[PDB]
């Protein structure tokens, strides 16, 4: 669809009735280091791209019993559970995370995350982009349109969370590679890839039930889960919704990411270890992921100024998003 300008995307906002809306308040404000264990973490493995990662197709576990690739699949299963076993009994691979909760409101595309709740000083501002070609029977939307505008006066919140497999992947996985084990290599990656997102499902139910707790009597399966047929969202820099990597570093000051976690940062705001996931949290009932899509000059250079970055700057960390020849 043709692009739209800036403030036209912007007067096609996410429409909400923030007067009659009370934002749940979290109950648990401030940054938590966590862990999980490999035993707690397998209930919340989705096994689905684990056969991905194997050149498999099916859904787990009706791939199991599959005609052509079942065997293949029961092979694969038995050695990925067989190492889970032995890396959980020797404690060699141990998931790492760390949680926030703060006060936040939305200025324009932008989300404010304040020191406390008197709301006056900002800690850190979560910046966003918006979504700019024609729009029909939808918003324009931008993450930031999920939380409550600061000119509302509506208390409301955000949380960010950072999440490992493990610091001892590399490890691991080099000792396979000397020995020549290209298949074991590959499944301590893949696993430890598994463990990250287990641990980012089973950390963002303990925000929806308990840290924020909104939802402290939600009783889903793991298959419920993979659905995502719960409250909200836990969007992760890089993907469509929020593809600009940059503000990974924004995570990492607001919960003290390395401090408590070990986790690390590349010049290219890859995350390390490789098996890592990390994002925000957004409570509204309406919140959905989509993809941001291709932006324009105008909105480029907003984001710029936004981030006290030049325009060149800006050009490179957006260009998958460039609607335009930089
Ligand atoms: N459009 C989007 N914008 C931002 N984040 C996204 C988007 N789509 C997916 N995600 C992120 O990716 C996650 C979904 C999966 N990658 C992870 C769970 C899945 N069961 C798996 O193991 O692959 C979401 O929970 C978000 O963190």
């Amino acid at each position: 669809t043709p692009p739209v300008t800036l403030e036209a995307a912007r007067d096609n906002d996410f429409a909400f009735d923030w007067q009659a809306y009370t934002p749940p308040v979290a109950h648990r404000l401030g940054v938590q280091e966590v862990e999980a264990s490999i035993e707690t973490l397998r209930n919340y493995i989705d096994w689905t791209p684990f056969f991905m990662t194997w050149s498999l197709a099916g859904k787990y576990p009706r791939i199991l019993e599959d005609e052509v690739v079942g065997v293949e699949a029961q092979r694969l299963f038995k050695d990925a559970n067989d190492m889970l076993d032995k890396l959980s009994a020797e404690k060699t691979l141990n998931p790492r995370g760390v949680v926030g909760l703060f006060p936040a409101n939305r200025v324009g595309d932008d989300i404010e995350i304040y020191r406390d709740e008197t709301r006056t000083h900002v800690i850190n501002v979560s910046h966003h982009l918006r979504q700019q070609t024609e729009k029909t029977g939808f918003a324009n939307y931008c993450l930031a349109d999920f939380v409550a505008p600061k000119l509302s006066g509506k208390a409301d919140y955000i949380g960010a969370f950072a999440v490992t497999g493990g610091l001892e992947e590399d490890a691991l996985a080099d000792a396979f590679e000397a020995q020549h084990d290209d298949y074991n290599k590959i499944m301590v990656k893949a696993l430890a890839d598994r463990l990250a997102e287990a641990f980012a499902e089973y950390l963002h139910e303990r925000v929806r039930k308990v840290y924020w707790g909104y939802a402290p009597n939600e009783n889903l399966s793991n298959e419920e889960l993979i659905r995502e047929n719960y409250q909200g969202i836990r969007p992760a820099p890089g993907y469509p919704a929020c593809p600009e990597h940059t503000e990974k570093a924004t995570i990492w000051e607001l919960l003290e990411v390395e401090k408590h976690t070990g986790m690390k940062l590349t010049e290219s705001f890859a995350m390390w270890p490789g098996a890592s996931v990390s994002g925000w949290y957004f409570s509204h009932p309406d919140s959905k992921y989509y993809a941001v899509a291709q932006i324009q000059r105008d909105q480029v250079e907003d984001y710029a100024r936004r981030k006290g970055m030049s325009v060149t700057e800006v050009e490179r960390w957006l260009a998958p998003n460039l609607g335009y020849d930089a």
